[PDB]
């Protein structure tokens, strides 16, 4: 179902990032703060060998705590492997580098009750063109309920 | 902002309904099975004087209780007064009477922050086109979160 972006190059995801929005297959998974793939980006940091660490901030006993994830390159280019969240694959979608970065997480035993996409900007600041690509991206996608946050919420992201 | 039904017969809104999904301004008042606005309606039932009662239940001390909503005709129609679940007025956007009904809440002294709306349909099964009115409808608003529901999860809504 997910068609992955061709031609990416890793290296120039690099930098700060926030999430902008998010969606998912179950609502579980992303209502209420504390829900298990309810994750904030701050930074995507790639390496030399290819593979993507993603820091990200995450609710967990009481408070924000920061987690790092490293995204294993695979045989299929834009498909990366992790072990954390209860997800095992990282999709990257689309990208333009400079503003935006569309991507997906599941685990490729459920897919259909795992997957969480999300639509990272640079900056702090909603990008409605952004916004139309994730939509876009998403329709095909069997998504029941998406988020979408504003500049101040995207400042600290997670809070207590 | 908000455009109404023009040539609304309320009379014929009467019987079951199924909220299958919902949508808000604000993600506080929808995350969470807990919040404010996450209500389902289970039945319209209209008066021969012109009013609305609006049968839903709501997650209250722990559990599922069931609610009775008045919602009294006013001097413009398709709009009518309540007072419940901190909001002051009922807004139907759209209905063919036998399979769909689109109507916002909202509190007239903030209604950017109050703002929740809802799909309607008779059966608990997912209507793509009732989906479509509704997500047409959405955007000229400023919703921050959506959610949607499927046949499972539409049988008894609101559940411990
Ligand atoms: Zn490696
Ligand atoms: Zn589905
Ligand atoms: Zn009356
Ligand atoms: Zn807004």
């Amino acid at each position: 179902v997910t068609q992955t972006m061709k031609g990416l190059d890793i290296q120039k995801v690099a930098g700060t990032w926030y999430s902008l929005a998010m969606a998912a297959s179950d609502i579980s998974l992303l209502d209420a703060q504390s829900a298990p793939l309810r994750v904030y980006v701050e930074e995507l940091k790639p390496t030399p060998e290819g593979d993507l660490e993603i820091l990200l901030q995450k609710w967990e006993n009481g408070e924000c705590a920061q987690k790092k994830i490293i995204a294993e390159k695979t045989k299929i280019p834009a498909v990366f492997k992790i072990d954390a969240l209860n997800e095992n694959k990282v999709l990257v979608l689309d990208t333009d580098y400079k503003k935006y970065l569309l991507f997906c997480m599941e685990n490729s035993a459920e897919p259909e009750q795992s997957l969480a996409c999300q639509c990272l900007v640079r900056t702090p600041e909603v990008d409605d063109e952004a916004l139309e690509k994730f939509d876009k991206a998403l329709k095909a996608l069997p998504m029941h309920i998406r988020l979408s946050f504003n500049p101040t919420q995207l400042e600290e992201q997670c809070h207590i």
